[PDB]
């Protein structure tokens, strides 16, 4: 078999692997480019859609996913398989890019169209195309996600996918791949492993028992997919011991994704589906709210007291998270905490050096509010980690992630004994 690099190739945006066995061809995820990389969503795949004989999803995020509904625009009208919290989750996560995107690429026929042949495949449910034989693994980075194994042709392949962080407590602990003769890996994260998750969520409360107590606000930008509900959760567990105060999740598909949640119990870790058994729902703590819309979302700005707010674009330039960043922010009282690494070059980057004031929305803020920074409650498996779940692999062709640090991670495999390359767009890898 071969499987051809057709997304996430020295980049990791854009997620898409065409995999040519079985005398089939196969797409593995079918993701969008972001960011600066846009605009190629309007290019083409490399490759025919209408020649496709069927595409497997890995989890829901918009890399991945977002250009699923180009497929369709574009011929494809095979199945679609993934497992029922990505079918789920997917829906919101289009139907949202939807309307936010700006001259886009796609449309509404086609998202219907693509979400129309949607076919739900769990863990440890195989898949024959003849000759061909496909399984999902369990991930944990998303709730539903999974790496896909491939066998056929004597040989056998594993696709990572995007792999979770194993320390946090929400998803399940992603398994270890079987031995293969060839991994499709990730390596966000192949140059560093993360501050433990313990220590963090022991800073986090200190960061919230403080500024609550002296009446102020913690802004926390963040991604209204996993990453929202996850604070909620440890705000839930733990919130007997902060100080009262209500919880703004001003973000409406936080919203739609947490009201989610429930159905998708089963796809949770043991610990949260222990709560879920004991009826009660792990992910709405205290006093949580869910903004709707900008009125009240800028009324936020001008309350006071004790606030605790969870607001959209989680690497900053964007959302709500900006007018809440832009008044308070400017006030000693106040605390931001970022609960993922903020990219070089943007915003966050730029106020994590503290310069004396900050430019948001056109204005000179003066930044006084406490910056703090929390990776650890970071979504993707650390060097650490990817190093262990690629143990005793030979062959690894590293996708998803910037160049550097795809060639950190590739430098301690190659140490190693195990044989490792990056990815190239368009050019195929065997087997
Ligand atoms: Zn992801
Ligand atoms: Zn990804």
């Amino acid at each position: 078999m071969r499987i051809v690099p057709f997304g996430a190739a020295r980049e990791v945006t854009g997620s898409a692997h065409l995999l040519l066995a079985g005398g089939r061809r196969v797409l593995l995820d079918c993701g969008m480019f972001q960011g600066k990389e846009e605009a190629r969503n309007h290019a083409p795949f490399g490759f025919d859609p209408k020649e496709v004989d069927a595409v497997l999803l890995t989890h829901a995020h918009l890399d991945h996913v977002g250009r699923l509904p180009k497929l369709f625009r574009e011929g494809y009208r095979g199945p679609v398989y993934a497992t029922r919290a990505t079918v789920l989750l997917m829906e919101i996560v289009l139907e949202d890019a939807l309307k936010v995107m700006d001259e886009p690429f796609f449309g509404p026929e086609d998202v219907e169209e693509a979400l129309g042949h949607l076919r739900p495949l769990e863990y440890g449910e195989w898949l024959r195309l003849g000759a061909l034989s496909l399984a999902f693994g369990q991930a944990g980075h998303l709730p539903g996600s999974a790496f896909v194994v491939a066998q056929g042709e004597g040989r056998t392949l594993v696709y990572s996918g995007d792999l979770g962080n194993r320390e946090k407590d929400v998803l399940p602990d992603p398994s270890l791949p079987p031995l293969a003769d060839l991994v499709l890996a990730e390596g966000t994260y192949g140059d560093r492993p993360h501050r433990p998750y313990r220590e963090t969520v022991r800073e986090f409360l200190e960061i919230l028992e403080k500024t609550l107590s002296q009446g102020g606000k913690v802004l926390i930008p963040t991604f209204a997919v996993e990453r929202a509900q996850e604070i909620l959760y440890v705000l839930y567990t733990h919130g007997h011991r902060l100080p009262r105060a209500p919880i703004y999740l001003d973000s409406p598909m936080a919203g739609r994704v947490l009201s989610l949640y429930p159905r998708l119990v089963r796809y949770f870790s043991e610990e949260v589906q222990a709560h879920f058994l004991q009826g009660k729902n792990p992910f709405r703590p205290a006093g949580l709210e869910v903004v709707e819309h900008t009125e009240a979302s800028k009324a936020l700005n001008r309350a006071p007291g004790p606030m605790v707010v969870l607001a959209g674009s989680g690497m900053l330039a964007g959302g709500r998270i900006l007018h809440h960043l832009k008044h308070g922010l400017s006030d000693p009282r106040n605390a931001l905490v970022f609960v993922g690494y903020q990219p070089q070059g943007g915003l966050g980057a730029e106020i994590i050096a503290r310069p004396p004031a900050v430019r948001i929305l056109g204005e000179e803020v003066p930044l006084r509010a406490s910056v703090h920074t929390l990776g650890g409650f970071s979504g993707h498996a650390g060097q650490d980690e990817l190093l262990d779940w690629l143990q005793g692999e030979p062959r690894v062709v590293l996708v998803h992630g910037e160049e550097e640090k795809l060639l950190a991670l590739g430098k301690l495999l190659a140490l190693r004994g195990q044989e490792v390359s990056l990815a190239r767009f368009g050019e195929g890898v065997p087997v």
